């Protein structure tokens, strides 16, 4: 009944905080680019809209454009989510759910994303659920620290206090709404 | 392939600028409601998504205010569209359709959808094509001018009688019936 049902195969969620090291650990993967659907976060896309850069308005002006940046951050997991393969095995670089759960969850909490907005992306993640088929067999989660995170960034900028909100929302999700087995790294 | 595909009934999609007598005119069916789907504009809805009122905000506040909202009308109508029915025929007053081509595409020239709002509904406009199943058999046109829908700005009701226009007598295709609502 759902879009893209029963078109795809095995599908690994890599998911962890800002700078723990998932895009590191998907390069590792890369030289299986033939027999591996690998799919690394769009960033790319989300800082060319047709032109437009969306990631950096978001950053620059919050309340105003978290709400359009987010619903195309939602569109292009989707896209990434329902992309057909011929391949046995597909990873991707997060997900819907860690968008829903950790992003778009911590920009309610901070109103970055009035009641409003949030309520809008609520309602368009409810009725995708109903609607468009999200494969996932198993996510990988690359635990660590807030403190160690921070420092992969100051390295290659965001608060400290941040990316602690963000660990205790991938927290509650992966350790503590989402069923489908969990393999815990240590990213430390 | 597509959610909903196979799934909906002959589906009518009663169109036209507002103050067009569409409500009026979607009243006639209404005493059939139990062999025909009546699915009428929920503005309901949009005046409150769970309290908020999105409609109000819209107007009071465009240039912000604007993507949620009709980010918001294009997931009513969404919803609308891929309702399941027993029934022989579905009949909705407006559609995605006009939703994109008409108010989207004018609140882009009068600026209140930035251009990277804009392309985000688009996107997701371009998303939704591939991906949900939306049956349009044949599309009402209650056709009017600007003029008498006002007597029912006048200017904003010009901009979108144009796009109606644009969409509809001269690129959505099912046929298309002309009515004069005038
Ligand atoms: O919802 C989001 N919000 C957000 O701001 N980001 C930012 C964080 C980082 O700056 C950059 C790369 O992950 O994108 C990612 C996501 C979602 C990924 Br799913
Ligand atoms: O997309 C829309 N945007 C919009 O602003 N409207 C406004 C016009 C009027 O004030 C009121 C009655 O429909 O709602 C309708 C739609 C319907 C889309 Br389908």
């Amino acid at each position: 009944t759902k879009y893209a049902e029963g078109t795809q195969p095995f599908t690994v969620l890599i998911e962890g905080n800002i700078g723990s090291g998932k895009t590191t650990y998907l390069n590792h993967f890369e030289k299986y680019k033939n027999d591996i659907c690998l799919l690394t976060e769009p960033v790319e896309k989300w800082r060319n809209v047709n032109g437009v850069n969306l990631l950096e308005l978001m950053y620059k002006d919050p309340k105003k454009w978290a709400m359009p940046f987010q619903s195309y951050v939602t569109l292009t997991m989707l896209q990434s989510h329902t992309a057909p393969t011929n391949k046995k095995l597909k990873i991707m670089e997060r997900s819907i759910f860690s968008a829903r759960y950790c992003f778009v969850e911590n920009m309610r909490r901070n109103g970055s994303l009035e009641q409003g907005m949030y309520n809008t992306l609520e309602e368009w993640y409810k009725f995708i659920e109903e609607s468009i088929h999200v494969q996932a067999d198993l996510i990988i989660y690359l635990r660590t620290s807030p403190e160690v995170a921070y420092e992969r960034i100051r390295q290659r900028c965001v608060p400290l206090k941040y990316l602690q909100e963000l660990h205790e929302l991938h927290e509650d999700w992966l350790i503590h709404p989402q069923s489908c087995k969990v393999l815990v790294l240590d990213a430390d």
